[PDB]
């Protein structure tokens, strides 16, 4: 019935992956219950830090990444949904089910990813986990891993980064390619492709 029709909650930032340092490691900001309550108010009051933030729905887990002012995610994600922040829920500037991609405008605190122009091919994915591969890249939107591992070790860390050899951002990793369950490749969105959507 209309009366009791819905709304969706919002995307609610509940940590980070913290690159600060010599050591990439995973941090908590916000547990399950703060993190329920947020998604439905759409009011969030935590202070945000770094680039790579780990975002959860009611129903999922992934990542999203600070690139030139703009946090971006998967589409598969976050749907059309908005995200949480202190004044309530922000609405997407962008949206490109195409592509696999969303953006809202990067919260204050917030630090932004440069885009990569080195034209490297030697890339690094950071995953939720704090795990940072070495990947080749190997096209537009693909590349290599290094060293194989299985799916699961991947597995809700989609929206995070494939990074240069100097920190740059060349891609939001967007799916796993895999053998009998083992990631042999990745595919991601290219920082040109989110340069264009800009
Ligand atoms: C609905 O509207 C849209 C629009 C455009 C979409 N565009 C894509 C490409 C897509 O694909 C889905 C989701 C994605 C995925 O699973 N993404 C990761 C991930 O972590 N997500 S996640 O954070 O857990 C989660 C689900 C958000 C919470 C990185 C993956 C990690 C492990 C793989 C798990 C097994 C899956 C292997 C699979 N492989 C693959 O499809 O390979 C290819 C055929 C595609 C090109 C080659 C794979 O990766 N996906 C399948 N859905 C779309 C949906
Ligand atoms: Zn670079």
């Amino acid at each position: 019935h209309m009366a009791s029709m819905k709304k969706k909650g919002s995307v609610v930032i509940v940590g980070r992956i913290n690159l600060s340092g010599d050591t990439a490691y995973a941090q908590q900001t916000r547990g399950e219950e703060g993190c329920q309550e947020t998604s439905q108010t759409g009011r969030d009051k935590n202070q945000v830090e770094g680039e790579v933030q780990i975002v959860s729905t009611a129903t999922q887990t992934f990542l999203a990444t600070s690139i030139n002012g703009v946090l971006w995610t998967v589409y598969h994600g976050a749907g059309t949904r908005t995200i949480a922040s202190p004044k309530g829920p922000v609405t997407q500037m962008y949206t490109n089910v195409d592509k696999d991609l969303v953006g809202w405008q990067a919260p204050q605190g917030s630090r932004s990813l440069t885009p990569c122009t080195c034209g490297s091919s030697d890339l690094y994915l950071v995953t939720r986990h704090a795990d940072v591969i070495p990947v080749r890249r190997r096209g537009d939107s693909r590349g290599s891993l290094l060293s194989p591992r299985p799916i699961s070790y991947l597995k809700g860390s989609s929206g995070g980064p494939l990074l240069c050899p100097a920190g740059h951002a060349v891609g939001i990793f967007r799916a796993a390619v895999s053998t009998r369950g083992v990631a042999k490749a990745v595919a991601f969105i290219p920082v040109e492709s989110l340069e264009t959507t800009m």
